[PDB]
């Protein structure tokens, strides 16, 4: 049986409320030990080692937790046969992407969470964590880059997102689909992400103690420029626009982002729109303004790629080619 | 044959000879913007031009860019007092394109503006052979012609062969059943939207608090949750006399109460199924009436 | 606290102490089959046991296998004359499984059977935190817990924290608004379903015509279309005195009239949004009343 | 510019009604020439050659049309740089699969159709056919097996199905997702089907003038055994069950299929259910009855695989291993 290391970070899978019925819960109160002992059947498929790295809600996920996970997975690679990372639902898609571009362990790296707290009736966390371990233990999971395993389904870190606020089935690769389905502890793998991941990326976080500063700004009718401006006045290395439709920007937001791209801030056009690419060649001259199209990356994911891009180049056209390959 | 007025706003759709088959088709250009530049002033014009010109026509069609169609449909849904069909339409493909979608969309928007059954269902969006309510409807894909969907409660009816089988009607109060009277107003309260993600900056939310914004809507993570910095700045703003509504960047499901955020403790308002841009619509109009978190939340539970 | 009766039928769900929090929970085993063996007789029992025991309780919950839940919900939807909540529930995972779905499903089915707002919405299916109408609801995935969806018109409301925000109600006539009275009947007309695909055999459709089947439903291709052999055999059957309803194997959208099939020329009935198994439900009950293609089609347009 | 051969078979893209508005149309009336000249912009991306192979509605698709297409594509492979196949919507998913297992031309083979007739307002066929040609002309489309190109989206022949009866967006790979998206005549390919296709399959139709006889039977409440029986009395080589839920069968259907599997008929359990696998190890003992699980193949697609399986073996366990690899 293979050696599997769980790195716990908290989330709802390690979450707790005074009632199994009521929807009221808090997170950061429940240790990995508890999670493992709530899933006894684990000892049938793996030798499980729990380390707590942090205990937080993922709404509170941040750069320094990201650096710590990659360095740790990179460091501990050859002392285990795979990792599961227990994590909150809320920014799971952001952390899966970041580790997808930064881990050089091509052994299975599998994120799992849960939507209902550990205390609640028909809690999803147990079967979810079991299925994370199957996937982390399956030799076929290797070289697929970093994975999210939720609701019997193996999702790639790049395309996976949360679709619903409350649904146990919220996790979906809404653009290119899942990689495989888990039935009875086996997986029929039918897809692997083509975009470059893990040991095929030039991104090395082994020495960074910081990440470039990149903010997200939202677009809508009568959008204030004050958020765009506040980020510029702080001298931000990059900004991502959550554009409307095909990555389009309200007049006021557009002019402030035009200016900043010329004083050398990286500006990436993404979209608030849940599926589909922010394309080049539509209503925006990218090459004129020194803007980069996000493609299928939603704003929070374009942030991750851009922070990582900014550590190699501040050049608009090389940052475009990074958003075309990763 | 019905008298249907087309209000043009611009967008990806701006000649369909078969309209004469179904209606007397009179048409006025209100403005000609891309809908990414849609603003409160266009909104107040549309609200008034429809409230005034209601007795004059049997129904309305509003050609609109696709980008902010869901913000304008819901605004008109809460401000319009005409319970004759009001139908918004756009197109994903240009009029100069192979298989442009715009022609059939306009046709089916006029079928829908002319159907007596379409009355009293609130402001509607007709795209891709589908009648959608102005509240739940949003754009799900950056380029697909089938982008427009009621992703929480689903569509009101399908249009086939210029006929509608209507199996649903929105329960949330719309049009003449709302206290939002916009006929005297020449500006709406200033409402911002801020985005949550990992290591979220508090500078967007601070900038808005510094301008004396009436309202701020959080595009939270998951179930409306806030990064700590933003939670700190907004917790402060909710008693500065800035109204704070928690919504989600997640494109379906409700931002609920009774989760991880004690809303009464901060004077925060859960948006329900209102995504952020839609939440700003209701939050703006709520603030023409009250700044009471308790009473703002009562309006999020009724419209 | 409401008096809620649970009718057990078997399935993947057949001890939730928190039920006492919300209702007086009395429970009777009507039958214990897997729902793949669901039949007309179970259906007539359920219809009668609910029509009789209506005055006796404040609402109903029916534990059912997931496989044929959408056929039984729609049958009960057209036959039940109790306009008190009737709520069907099952589970995708066994009760002996990690994270079994069944416990919370039953809980939320009793929340829904006990909500006064749930009255007069027809027979409901409550799965995965969601209230779905018996007509539009179907299973979309062989193993996912989120399988049950109203794929054409969407759900009636979401259940959160034992509360329902109901934003929709089915317009198609249900329960006491239908002429289907099943209280005297001990069998339903024999209706078959045949499948269309490439090089489709006419032998299924022929076998059914040879038994003197009252009705045959085509799982057509695309918009209800038929392979030539099946079209020939069914064109014949529609004037043999076998009623023929065109539905689709395609899991969403309506089988429309005015497409490629002249329905009046053959005496065929377009199913609308009724998938084949649901179409058999309505076709069976239509034939307790008429064999008139014109009048059968009128019932497909109303229920 | 590359040499692209269109093989026309009819369908709605070659369909016609007396009114652009009304939904009334017939098919089999309009020639390939017409379709090409309605898309002038084609000459910008390819040298287009039209051959009419048949003019029928795809509701009328059959074995002999299937054999003719494969033999033809196989034969004419090295006399062109790619094929588009214009086809009806209704059984497009059945023909795409069949050619996916039978063409040994690893040059792009791309099926296209349309939902609105050629005569109708905002007809989809023109842009659809243009996008079929982009895809057929794109070197990256080679070795992806046979494709369906519909509504700006490149779908694999194995997983692609029609989801809606009337919607221009009906074509979807509802299980594993699309392969790529088409914007402005370019494709970002992010996936390739893992299941074995084209020149990796043992299936050779180069000499067959017939295909084994395989029927589909539907399951539902109070399901008649008479359709199952009629297929047996005709001595059918195989039967596919459109089961309920996880590929389950009503009592009466089950017993007749149990009998036939023992007199040597191949019986495959599929599902009427639109997405998800008919799994082994659920409520049915497959190995006991000599039944094969379909996996993700819907009934019409399991038919295609089974007809092709029956031409190599009548053995239940080898037919299972074929449904596990193809």
């Amino acid at each position: 049986l293979p050696n599997i290391t769980i790195l716990a970070t908290g989330g709802t899978i390690a979450g707790g409320g005074d009632s199994a019925t009521k929807s009221n819960y808090t997170v950061g109160k429940v240790g990995v030990e508890n999670l493992v002992n709530a899933v006894p059947q684990l000892k049938d498929i793996a030798n499980v080692k729990g380390e707590q790295v942090v205990n937080i809600g993922s709404q509170d996920m941040n750069d320094n937790v990201w650096l710590t996970l990659a360095k740790k997975i990179n460091t501990d690679c050859d002392k285990t046969d795979g990792f599961v990372i227990t994590h909150g639902v809320d920014t799971m898609e952001e952390t899966a992407y970041f580790l997808d571009l930064t881990v050089k362990c091509d052994k299975p790296v599998v994120m799992v969470g849960a939507m209902r707290p550990s205390t609640s009736m028909s809690a999803d966390g147990p079967f979810n964590l079991y299925n994370a371990v199957v996937t982390a233990a399956d030799k076929a999971s290797a070289n697929r880059g970093v994975l999210v395993v939720m609701n019997d389904t193996v999702l790639d870190g790049r395309d996976v997102t949360t679709t619903n606020t409350t649904d146990v089935a919220t996790f979906k690769s809404v653009n290119y689909g899942p990689l495989g389905y888990i039935h009875n502890g086996k997986i029929d793998y039918q897809r692997t992400p083509a975009r470059k991941h893990t040991s095929d990326t030039p991104f090395d976080v082994s020495k960074l103690n910081e990440l470039p500063k990149v903010g997200i700004v939202y677009n809508y009718a009568n959008a204030s420029d004050l958020p765009a401006k506040a980020l510029v006045d702080a001298g931000y290395d990059g900004i991502v626009s959550a554009g409307v439709g095909n990555g389009n920007l309200y007049k006021s937001v557009f002019d402030t982002l035009a200016t900043a791209a010329k004083t050398g801030t990286a500006v990436v056009r993404s979209s608030r729109v849940p599926t589909g690419a922010t394309t080049q060649d539509a209503e925006v001259d990218d090459a004129k303004y020194g803007f980069v199209a996000s493609g299928t990356l939603n704003p929070q994911k374009a942030r991750v790629l851009l922070q990582l891009a900014l550590t190699q180049t501040k050049d608009p056209q090389q940052i475009q080619q990074i958003f075309n390959q990763y």
